[PDB]
């Protein structure tokens, strides 16, 4: 199968992405984030985005919420489905923006460790 990554890791903020081909269409492949919270304080008004390279199409489901809670007790999962018709290697722009501790957080990270199996 496709092995996980972790995407990013700052600020007590982890966001591991697990894979999955689509049984639909073979050119599209199924990522599922998984956003946690290691510090004392839940991350509020939560919002994930991205954007890949030209040759690609992504689209963004729902998120299962909009509040990383504190401690890990739990996280926010979202599907995002990459379809990637040339066959090119899979690298990606993501954009996190939320509150914590009364201010308002943005991060924009590169996530350029997709492993092969992601979109070979």
């Amino acid at each position: 199968m496709i092995p996980s990554i972790t995407a990013y890791s700052k600020n007590g903020l982890k966001i591991e992405f697990t894979f999955e081909r689509s049984n639909t269409n073979p050119s599209v492949t199924v990522i599922t984030i998984q956003a946690s919270n290691s510090t004392e304080l839940d991350m509020t008004d939560f919002v994930f985005q991205a954007a890949v390279p030209k040759t690609f199409q992504l689209q963004l489901l729902s998120p299962s919420s909009s509040v990383v809670p504190a401690f890990n007790t739990g996280t926010i999962t979202q599907v995002i489905k990459v379809l990637n018709p040339q066959k090119q290697q899979l690298r990606m722009r993501i954009k996190l923006t939320y509150n914590h501790k009364g201010s308002a957080m943005q991060d924009l990270a590169e996530v350029n460790n997709f492993p092969p199996q992601s979109w070979q």
